[PDB]
């Protein structure tokens, strides 16, 4: 297993070195989005939590296609405020309930070290 703790202060530096295969060794869900919300990376732990097949969601828009329950001021609204500002670091609890059993999770959104990319980390609560 890859040893990185959910919510670590330097998580973006640690994950910058990770290929899709190493991202799959994380103890929590990790999704990398571009500024428009398109999925660039989606790890195995995230698929375990949500039921989505990782390879199938890459390239889809997270807010429009995959996760409509997140299209709200409380999730997507925070993401879009962060992209526009060029800075994002927020953690909050949320319930995923689209085409799945309602599941309570802790979400951490953070701007990646890379230019136009943002991370969404997820763990069960
Ligand atoms: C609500 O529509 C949430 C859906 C969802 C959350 C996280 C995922 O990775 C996939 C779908």
């Amino acid at each position: 297993m890859e040893h990185v703790a959910f919510g670590s202060e330097d998580i973006e530096n640690t994950l910058a070195k990770m290929d899709d295969g190493q991202l799959d060794g994380l103890a929590f869900g990790a999704i990398q989005l571009d500024g428009d919300g398109n999925i660039l990376q989606y790890n195995a732990a995230e698929g375990d939590i949500t039921g989505r097949d990782p390879k199938q969601v890459i390239g889809k828009n997270f807010f429009k296609d995959v996760a409509p329950c997140t299209d709200s001021p409380e999730f997507y609204g925070k993401f879009k405020e962060g992209v526009a500002s060029g800075n994002l670091n927020t953690m909050f609890e949320y319930t995923f309930d689209y085409q799945m059993t309602p599941t309570k999770v802790k979400v951490h959104m953070k701007k990646a070290l890379s230019g136009d990319s943002y991370w969404v980390f997820v763990k069960r609560v």
